[PDB]
């Protein structure tokens, strides 16, 4: 690879990801002025906790469609064959939709964007899996801490779906090579920014699969829908 070339690939995970955002940034800073009332709280508790199943199941497939209208915007993911393709989402599309929550987290008030308007955890008491429901607020306060760059999290977000160390790929050297160059865009741009710092800063493995699988387990449990 060459210099002024991985430059150009930075540009375009930024830009894939900025048009596969799902909600604009300019959009959730500006509106996090209002909230649900104390009314419309009660009336979310009050739903049936199928109702509120039936909420995240959609937004979560919706946020996920956008996750992979991203990887089909990467400049290198459509050389490599279907099956890598299929992996690589399978088990990062779950958690790239986490990073992206933190985005959408107010760490001023614990305030997530759920439907129009932000509101804090007490919103999904219908559920009834508090550790769950929680342990992704926690983990995008940390990572609403570090204030991200969106261009920090297309790049981050890409290495989390290109990732060879994954269960069953099959020409993986394509999956290697091209994981190495975004670490490489990664690496640089945090340099050419300054924010090399962040990265003894960042989640390790890690959190985002031991989140996300503990989710993706309780629904391998009591479900039946995408699994
Ligand atoms: C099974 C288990 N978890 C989930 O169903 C689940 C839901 C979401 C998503 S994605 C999303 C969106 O895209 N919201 C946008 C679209 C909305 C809009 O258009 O206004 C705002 N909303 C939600 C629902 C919110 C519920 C409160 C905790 C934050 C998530 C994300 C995830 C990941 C990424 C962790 C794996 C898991 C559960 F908790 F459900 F039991």
């Amino acid at each position: 690879a060459s210099l002024t070339e991985i430059e150009h690939l930075v540009q375009s995970v930024c830009k894939s990801y900025r048009e596969t955002c799902q909600l604009r940034l300019e959009d959730l800073l500006r509106q996090r002025s209002n909230i649900f009332s104390r009314e419309e709280v009660t009336g979310y508790q009050r739903k049936s906790m199928w109702e509120m199943w039936e909420r995240c199941a959609h937004h979560l497939t919706e946020a996920i469609q956008y996750v992979v209208e991203f990887a089909k915007r990467l400049s290198g993911f459509m050389e490599l064959c279907q099956n890598d393709q299929i992996v690589l989402l399978k088990a990062g599309a779950m958690e790239v939709v986490l990073v992206r929550m933190c985005r959408a987290y107010n760490a001023d008030n614990r305030t997530v964007f759920f439907e129009g308007k932000y509101g804090g955890m007490e919103l999904f008491r219908a559920l009834g899996c508090s550790e769950l429901i929680s342990s992704i607020f926690d983990f995008s306060h940390s990572l609403s801490a570090l204030h991200f760059s969106e261009d920090e999290i297309a790049l981050y977000t890409a290495l989390v779906l290109i990732n060879a160390h994954r269960p069953g790929l099959q020409e993986k050297r394509k999956v290697e090579q091209l994981q190495y160059n975004l670490e490489l865009a990664f690496h640089h741009h945090l340099c050419k920014t300054h924010r090399q710092s962040i990265l003894a800063k960042l989640p390790p493995k890690g959190k985002l699969r031991s989140l996300c699988s503990q989710h993706v387990e309780r629904l391998q449990i009591f479900q039946h829908l995408p699994a």
